[PDB]
Parts: C-alpha cells; structure tokens; sequence
C-alpha cells in the first residue's frame, strides 16, 4: 500500500492549520511512494497528523519572530518516508523553535518524577522521553498508536534549531 494514501491528505490539513494559526509554512513531502502493509496505512494517519499539528502550532515560529531571530522567514515542515531494510522510517522535521529541555526538567521536578540531583546528568534522550509520560504536557497518544503497530518513536530537538520525530515500523 503506498503511503501517499495517507500523505496526500496532509497538504490540505497543513495549509488549513497554518492559516488558522497565522504561520507561514513551506510543507515538503518526500518518499510518498513508500509501500507498507495496509494495517499500518490505515492507522498511521492520526499520529502523523498530531505530529504535523505540533510542528505548526508549537514548533514553527511566526514569520516576524523568525526574522527577529535571523532565521529564514518562512518555516519548513518536511514529512518523509523511506525503507531501511525491512522497516519503514517516517520522519517529521521542522526548523522551528525546538523543545526547551530546561522547561521539561523543571516540569519533571514539579511533577515529582526526578530529583534535582539526578537532573544534571540526564541524557538528551532521557529528557525528551519525559514528553511521552502520560499527562506530561499528547506525545503519549502518538506513542500508544505507534506501539500498537509494533513500532518505535524517537524525538531529537534543539532549542531554536527545530525538531525531528522519527517513527520506525516493522514489515508486518
Ligand atoms: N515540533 C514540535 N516542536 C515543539 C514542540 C513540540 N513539537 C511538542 C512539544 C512541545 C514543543 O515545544
């Protein structure tokens, strides 16, 4: 089943959200011929739509803010699919404001999930994986779907640079 069956509905959703949110977004899709099982195609749309929404709302900054920070004025959102062996890898990348890891740590300490003492030596992945804790901010819901497809998800993010969410699906 080509993934384009899912990806083809996204330019409309992205442009509707950009408009309602007053962002300017350059949306690029790559790898849309990538084939995978019908069950995956039927289920992956919801979690991707959530990731695209997060990027437009929380990641990409309004154009005035990007200019004020010396970034290219219009933010860019790239959705990509490819094969890596017998697995399909889907990426959602934006060049927005990124995730503030300090805020994550503060929030985790408030919620009683980590000691201040242990926050100093947390890895980058340890910190960002708090976002998957249920009720932390829902990245939990994204992970729940990916998990039910026997996939995995990771986040990479750096403040002011942007965010890349990666989803790895088995052949099934
Ligand atoms: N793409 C993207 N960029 C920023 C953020 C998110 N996703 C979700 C967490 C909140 C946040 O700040």
């Amino acid at each position: 089943v080509p993934i384009s069956f899912v990806f083809n509905r996204f330019p409309r959703m992205v442009r509707d959200l950009a408009k309602k949110m007053n962002k300017e977004v350059n949306f690029i899709m790559r790898g849309e011929d990538t084939e995978l099982d019908r069950t995956f195609v039927e289920e992956i749309g919801e979690p991707l739509l959530h990731l695209l929404r997060n990027a437009i709302d929380h990641g990409i900054e309004p154009k005035e803010e990007r200019i004020a920070k010396g970034k290219p004025p219009i933010g860019t959102l790239i959705l990509s699919a490819r094969h890596e062996g017998n697995n399909v890898v889907i990426e959602v990348e934006d060049d927005g404001r990124g995730i503030d890891k300090e805020k994550i740590i503060r929030k985790a300490i408030e919620k009683g999930l980590i000691d201040e003492s242990k926050a100093a030596t947390l890895s980058d992945q340890e910190i960002l994986n708090f976002l998957f804790v249920p009720g932390f901010s829902g990245m939990d819901v994204v992970k729940n779907v990916v998990e039910s497809l026997n996939g995995s998800i990771s986040i990479e993010s750096e403040k002011d640079k942007g965010t890349k969410v990666t989803i790895r699906l088995p052949l099934t």
